[PDB]
C-alpha cells in the first residue's frame, strides 16, 4: 500500500468508529427526544378527549421522569387557556401561576423520589428560552447548555423541546432535560480504542458539552475554523497532521449527532494517534 492508500484505511476505520461513537450519544440523547414526543401525543390524547384534567397530565409528567432515571427533569407547558381553558380558575388558589398558566416541571430530590413544581420563568427572555424557543420556531428545539436550581443547588443542564402542535398551532410545549454531568459521562466513557483516545462532544453553538478538561465545558471553540463550519453546516469532518507540539500523527474525526427533527445536530469528535489506528488495522 503507498502511502496514501494506508492514510485512507485508518482514516476510514477511524470513521467507522467516530459514526457508531456518534450513535451511541444520539441513543442516549434519544431518551429524551422519545419521552418528551410521547408526553405531548399522551397529552394531545387527554386534551382531545375533552374536560382534560390538570392531575392527571401532571401524573402522566411524573411518569415520564420516573420511567428514565437518566433524565434531569421534565417540563409541560401551555399557552393561555391552551390546556382546560380554565385558567382563571387556578388564579386565586395557593401555588399557582399568577394568571392560572398550566405551567408544570418534575424532578427528583435526593431520596429520588418524583417532585412537581410550578415553572416560574417560561416566558422570561433567556432563562425562558427552554419555552420561548419552541414557541417562536414551531418546531423541535435543542437548548444550548444553561443553569437552573435543583434541590438547592445550579445544575448546568440542556434541554429537547418539543411543541404540542395542534392543526398547525401552538398551544405549548414539552421538555426533557439532561444534566451536563450525564453528558460528559456518556462521552468521557466511550473511550475510543480502549482509552489510546479521546471523545469530545459540541453543541450546535460550538460549545464544548464534554472534553477531557472539564474547565471548557459550556465554552465556545476557538481558533479552528474548519471544524466551526462543519458544526454549522452538520457536516462530517476528518483531518490528519503531524502535530509538531507534541511529536505524534494525529487523527481527528467528527460525526455530527442528529437531534430528532431539530436540524440543528450536534458533534462528536475521536481524537487518536494514526499509529493506535493502524495497529487495530492490523489486529483486525
Ligand atoms: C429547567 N427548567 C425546569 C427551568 C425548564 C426545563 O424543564
Amino acid at each position: 500500500q503507498s502511502g496514501q492508500q494506508q492514510k485512507t484505511t485508518a482514516q476510514q476505520l477511524l470513521e467507522q468508529t467516530a459514526y457508531t461513537s456518534a450513535y451511541s450519544v444520539q441513543n442516549r440523547l434519544d431518551v429524551a427526544l422519545f419521552a418528551a414526543r410521547d408526553l405531548v401525543q399522551s397529552v394531545i390524547s387527554l386534551r382531545e378527549a375533552g374536560a382534560p384534567d390538570r392531575a392527571t397530565a401532571e401524573q402522566l409528567l411524573k411518569n415520564a421522569l420516573k420511567s428514565h432515571p437518566d433524565l434531569l427533569s421534565m417540563s409541560l407547558a401551555w399557552e393561555p387557556n391552551a390546556f382546560d381553558g380554565k385558567d382563571q380558575q387556578y388564579v386565586s388558589q395557593p401555588e399557582q401561576d399568577p394568571k392560572g398558566r398550566f405551567v408544570r416541571y418534575v424532578d427528583r430530590d435526593n431520596t429520588g423520589k418524583v417532585a412537581l413544581h410550578n415553572l416560574t420563568d417560561y416566558e422570561t427572555p433567556g432563562s425562558g428560552d427552554y419555552y420561548l424557543l419552541p414557541r417562536k420556531l414551531q418546531k423541535e428545539v435543542i437548548l444550548e447548555p444553561y443553569s437552573y436550581p435543583y434541590n438547592g443547588v445550579d445544575v448546568l443542564l440542556t434541554s429537547i423541546a418539543v411543541p404540542i402542535m395542534i392543526d398547525g398551532k401552538f398551544y405549548g410545549s414539552v421538555t426533557a432535560d439532561f444534566s451536563l454531568d450525564t453528558l460528559q459521562q456518556m462521552v468521557n466513557g466511550i473511550k475510543p480504542y480502549q482509552g489510546a483516545g479521546y471523545a469530545t462532544m459540541l453543541s450546535a453553538s460550538g460549545a464544548y458539552i464534554a472534553h477531557p478538561d472539564k474547565t471548557r465545558i459550556s465554552k465556545k471553540l476557538e481558533g479552528d475554523p474548519p471544524l466551526m463550519d462543519s458544526i454549522t453546516a452538520g457536516k462530517p469532518y476528518t483531518r490528519q497532521r503531524f502535530n509538531s507540539f507534541t511529536n505524534a500523527e494525529m487523527m481527528n474525526a467528527y460525526v455530527p449527532v442528529t437531534i430528532g427533527n431539530t436540524g440543528t445536530p450536534w458533534m462528536l469528535g475521536v481524537s487518536v494517534p494514526e499509529q493506535v489506528v493502524m495497529a487495530e488495522s492490523v489486529r483486525l
